[PDB]
RNA sequence: AUCGUAAUGAUUAAUAGGGACGGUCGGGGGUAUCAGUAUUCAGUUGUCAGAGGUGAAAUU
């Protein structure tokens, strides 16, 4: 029926990835990130940069014979935030919103067992 | 020295303490040992123009 890749969106809070593979994540078939879409470095990550990432994405796939994905969400994780970025909801909307079919969906980001240690000093980053 | 007398001679066990013992109970300690993902670094692979960071930038 359908052909399935992986969406394998990495939502920070600077810049916002889609990233869609194969199954296996050994071959990129299309990787548009949102700093491609703006000239300034404050909105790489809005959600109107993924929302043109994710259709440039969605038209890179339909040209290869990718017609449906499914999906690998992640934020920073590590020590930093385990929250997705703003642009990851925006670039899954307009994946789904562009033709493509959608699999099953997943937070993949990565979170430690314990870790080392975090940026920042013991009094935090005082603002 | 022996013998005879005598009711022959030792206070409780403290909701003080110490000790033993019996099933436990603890992220108490020491010495080994076994995980976990993460971080960074490295090796292979895949694409292509940015990535990072910020209020905005810049060093990179
Ligand atoms: C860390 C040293 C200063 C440098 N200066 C330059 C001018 C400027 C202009 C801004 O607006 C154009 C702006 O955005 C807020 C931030 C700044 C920064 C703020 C900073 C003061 C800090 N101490 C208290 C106030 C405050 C508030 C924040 O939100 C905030 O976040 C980074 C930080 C702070
Ligand atoms: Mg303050
Ligand atoms: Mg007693």
């Amino acid at each position: 029926s359908q052909v399935f890749g992986v969406a394998r969106i990495f939502a920070s809070f600077n810049d916002t990835f889609v990233h869609v593979t194969d199954l296996s994540g050994k071959e990129t078939i299309a990787r548009v990130t949102g700093g491609m879409k703006v000239k300034a470095d404050r909105d790489e990550s809005s959600p109107y940069a993924a929302m043109l990432a994710a259709q440039d994405v969605a038209a890179k796939c339909k040209e290869v014979g990718i017609t449906a994905v499914h999906i690998k969400l992640r934020a920073t994780g590590g020590t930093k935030t385990k929250t997705p970025g703003p642009g990851g909801q925006s670039a899954l909307r307009a994946l789904a919103r562009s033709g493509l079919r959608i699999g099953r969906i997943e937070d993949v980001t990565p979170v430690p067992s314990x870790s080392t240690r975090r940026k920042g000093g013991r009094r935090g980053r005082r603002l």
